[PDB]
């Protein structure tokens, strides 16, 4: 398997680089170290203490990674597992560094340490994929790195707040950032848990990690895609990447003044610099090994690969999935030839999908995943990249048409959406997620402007403007301004009275949007019927509240009378209170003449209702 990546940069800038990547090194060698001491014992497991420290190494290890190619530009031609990711990168709306990109991918620092000549053999890892133990929302955590977030990124386990991790969806609200349909629920489980690994979240939703992950970047969908989103419309505080720059290198040494003192819980000698420079390969070897246990062991029961091919594939992959269900077929039967297509299909779901649903070649699926990975990827590339890719003959005609087939297909099962209108759509706005995004933000008169997007591909693709354009005297623009302001329809719904007319809303319109017409016979004016359609659900509720309660905050007692049907006769003769409870509970009148003569002993001798 191919690791490679050459530098760019001025002999300067070489040296900078050198020195941040061997600082994660060293940041990740804690890292390793504390996860070595939490298995030596279940006390050790429960230590929170030691927790506390695994979880600065990873902070630490995120923030050095952060600073990898600052300026974006240190590196070309990266390739992790054979896959070019300069190219990739260049696709993506808010671009960014190939460097970043690789590191978040599990042993991409392969590729990465190669252009800093840091040998190989010592392996200088730097891994940014904690899940269960980090401290932050484990997917924001790789965002982060990714969009090379030094000030964002935490450097102590202290400086965590809430909205970084166990709270992580009120950074998410503070940016207005539009969530789709997938997204919502995946956010149903990360609400549940944060820490949630990726394979549960996709095996829940029924979807694969490419589908619940998203392309790193705005304009894809996945909870990868969601928080770029969110970062990006985070303003770079280059004051507080200051901070973390200049403090991060001592409380590294610090870190590792604590592990010796905490180490000698579980050890007779203490866990220092030097025994994990020592120890480092054999106790990633040895992590690596159970790993191929445990995921060979996974391959045979959730996917059935005969028991010696599932061996050599967890071999070949590090032992893990995510990197296996990635890897096109051509490169998985590299490694393993003994493997079968049927069997590589049950693992990578995307070539699974290609060939079955698509009828791709699997050389013509392995173009494909080799240049966007997934579904997604494909998604997150501009229509026209597709075309200039085809053109240039960096594409294959057969990869070329599913890669349009797909593009249009999210578009042109709308329906009202048919494929010239699609195809134009993805010309104006660049990829299918783009568009839909716009539509999720209410952007009506920047989709209409295109040929063919009339009022019925509007009403499908822009979330409620159906329900308020189906209302007599709205118009479009009145439509756009509403749905914008509040939030959707149902927000818009849940407007108040007296603001919705500041909107210019005609009362009628207002009626029919909040369905209070019933209510309004009740009541007088629309505002009070608002007031009873909040606390009480329709004017059904209304009617059957206690006489007390109508008359309290409320109006007169001929109107109760009147609300609740009571007949003149019974009226007449008993007070409200007695005569509603006596109606209410047996309905006609004739059947109030089935308690006793004088059980009726209140008021006068009404003799009508015998
Ligand atoms: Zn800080």
């Amino acid at each position: 398997l191919v690791y490679d990546a050459e530098f760019v940069g001025s002999e300067r800038e070489f040296e900078e680089e050198r020195e941040t990547f061997l600082k994660g090194v060293k940041a990740y060698d804690g890292v390793l170290a504390t996860r070595y001491l939490m298995e030596r014992s279940s006390s050790a497991k429960n230590d929170e203490e030691l927790l506390e420290l695994h979880q600065n190494f990873i902070l630490l290890t995120g923030s050095y990674a952060c600073s990898i190619d600052p300026t974006e530009d240190r590196y070309q031609n990266v390739i992790v597992r054979g896959v070019n990711f300069d190219e990739r990168v260049q696709r993506l709306s808010t671009g960014g560094s190939p460097a970043r990109y690789a590191i978040v991918y599990r042993r991409g620092w392969r590729a990465i340490a190669k252009a800093l000549d840091i040998d190989e053999e010592d392996v200088p890892a730097i891994e940014v994929r904690a899940v269960k133990r980090n401290p932050l929302q484990p997917a924001l955590y790789r965002i982060l790195v990714r969009y090379g977030r030094v000030d964002l990124m935490p450097v102590t386990v202290d400086e965590v707040p809430p909205e970084m991790a166990g709270e992580f969806e009120r950074l998410i609200e503070r940016y207005d950032v539009p969530i789709d349909e997938k997204e919502e629920r995946i956010l149903e489980i990360l609400r549940e848990n944060p820490w949630t690994p990726h394979d549960e979240i996709a095996r829940r939703l029924g979807l694969s990690v490419s589908e619940v992950e998203g392309e790193k970047d705005p304009e894809s969908s996945g909870i990868y895609s969601l928080w770029s989103r969110v970062v990006v419309n985070i303003e770079y505080d280059e004051r507080t990447a200051k901070r973390h720059v200049k403090r991060r290198d001592r409380l590294l040494e610090e870190l590792y003044e604590h592990l010796e003192e905490l180490s000698e819980r579980y050890l007779r000698h203490p866990l220092t610099r030097r025994w994990i420079v020592e120890h480092k390969r054999d106790i990633m070897r040895r992590y690596l090994e159970q790993r191929i246990v445990e995921c060979a062991l996974k391959l045979q029961d959730r996917y059935g690969i005969r028991e010696d091919v599932a061996l050599c594939l967890a071999r070949a992959f590090d032992g893990s999935i995510s990197m296996i269900a990635t890897t096109p077929y051509r490169t998985l039967k590299d490694v393993c030839p003994d493997l079968t297509l049927e069997e590589a299909k049950s693992v990578n779901r995307t070539l699974a999908t290609l060939i079955d649903e698509h009828g791709l070649s699997p050389d013509a699926a392995d173009e494909l995943i080799e240049h966007f990975e997934s579904i997604a990827g494909i998604l997150a590339t501009d229509l026209e990249e597709i075309e200039r890719m085809y053109e240039e003959g960096r594409l294959s005609e057969e990869a070329y048409r599913a890669a349009v087939e797909i593009q249009l297909a999210e578009l042109t099962k709308k329906e009202g959406v048919g494929r010239k209108t699609a195809e134009r759509l993805l010309r104006a706005f660049g990829n299918p997620e783009r568009v839909k995004q716009l539509a999720r933000e209410f952007e009506i008169e920047k989709l209409a402007s295109v040929e063919g997007v009339g009022e019925r591909v509007l009403r499908s693709l822009v979330p409620g403007y159906a329900s308020l354009i189906s209302i007599r005297g709205i118009d479009r623009e009145r439509a756009e301004r509403l749905l914008k302001k509040y939030g959707g329809y149902s927000k818009v719904r849940e407007a108040g009275v007296e603001e919705l007319r500041e909107d210019g809303l005609t009362d009628a319109q207002i009626r029919e949007l909040k369905g209070l017409k019933t209510l309004e016979s009740i009541v007088g004016d629309l505002e009070k019927a608002d007031e009873l359609k909040r606390k009480y659900g329709s004017a059904s509720a209304v009617r059957r509240l206690p006489v007390e309660e109508l008359r309290e905050l409320g109006f007169s007692d001929d109107e109760i009378a009147e609300i609740k049907g009571i007949p003149k006769k019974l009226r007449e003769a008993f007070d409200l209170e007695t005569a509603a409870e006596l109606y209410e509970r047996y309905g006609s009148l004739k059947e109030i003449g089935r308690r006793l003569s004088y059980d009726d002993l209140l008021e006068l001798g009404a003799t009508p209702k015998a």
